[PDB]
């Protein structure tokens, strides 16, 4: 992992600024076309958040088809020596979903910029409006199912003693007060910890330093397989990232998410 090998998954703006010139670095920006043009971290390559999703029914939260992925990573310059540093400007949702995609394509070396652009801007660090040269054509990818939980898999795991379902939606959605699908409520046995509650607005949206204890209070512990989700696996991108960052050995993103679960005929719901 070269210059980044010594750093933990979640790194700080100072760690990144000092390594912006690393040759193996593939800095990924998942803010927005406007934000990216206005000013991005030097060397950052833009990946529109929509490009990280299938975007088609019945489950748009799923990963993009193989073709889109091969083209995307080909443009980013995906190569053997690559070390990814990911960031967004919303507290980590999209960045975390991208890291999940990195797991999906077998990438082993990557890091999350704690607080992303928010933290970077809060410390008035260097910005660029220049475009990095795209790598090239699409590259062949080895896709993995392990980082993801399918509807069938979760259905067969419900009630499991060694399973914790981290529902990252808002409390009102979890309780079925706000219904965005045919069925309201949550997955049976799931616990709720809104993605926004994992951020610290007083620290430029960095992951709250007391995050471990908060997850533990809800039974979301490393000794359990952690399956996380939201409405479309966006907000759960951050929660997925957090579990991995804390060293949780078994973590999966239920990409289908409530968009699927709340609408599927076979799925039981709980208030």
């Amino acid at each position: 992992m070269d210059d980044f090998a010594s750093l933990p998954l979640v790194i700080e703006p100072a760690d990144l600024q000092a390594r912006l010139s690393a040759p193996e670095l593939i800095l990924v920006d998942l803010t927005s076309a406007a934000r990216y043009a206005e000013g991005h971290i030097p060397g950052a390559r833009f990946v529109d958040p929509k490009r990280t999703q299938l975007g088609q029914p019945p489950a748009p939260g799923l990963q993009p088809p193989r073709e889109q992925l091969e083209s995307l990573f080909g443009e980013l310059g995906h190569r053997p020596e690559a070390v990814y540093v990911v960031y967004d400007d919303e507290g980590g949702g999209w960045a975390g979903r991208f890291i999940w995609l990195l797991d999906v394509i077998g990438q082993q070396r990557y890091h999350y910029l704690n607080g992303g652009l928010t933290a970077w801007l809060a410390e008035d660090r260097p910005l660029s409006r220049e475009l990095p040269a795209p790598a090239g054509g699409p590259v062949a990818l080895s896709l993995h199912d392990e980082p993801t939980a399918s509807r069938d898999y979760l259905l067969g795991r419900l009630g499991a003693a060694d399973l914790a379902i981290w529902d990252a939606r808002s409390p009102q959605e979890y309780r079925g007060e706000k219904v965005l699908a045919a069925k309201g409520g949550h997955i049976p046995g799931a616990v709720n910890f809104e993605w926004t509650a994992a951020m610290d607005p007083s620290r430029a949206l960095r992951i709250r330093t007391d995050i471990a204890g908060r997850l533990e209070e809800l039974g979301i512990t490393p000794d359990k397989e952690i399956v996380t989700h939201c409405q479309t696996h966006h907000r759960s991108g951050l929660t997925y990232l957090i579990a991995k960052a804390l060293g949780y050995p078994r973590v999966k993103g239920y990409a289908g998410s409530w968009g699927e679960w709340g609408n599927h005929p076979d799925t039981p719901v709980e208030l």
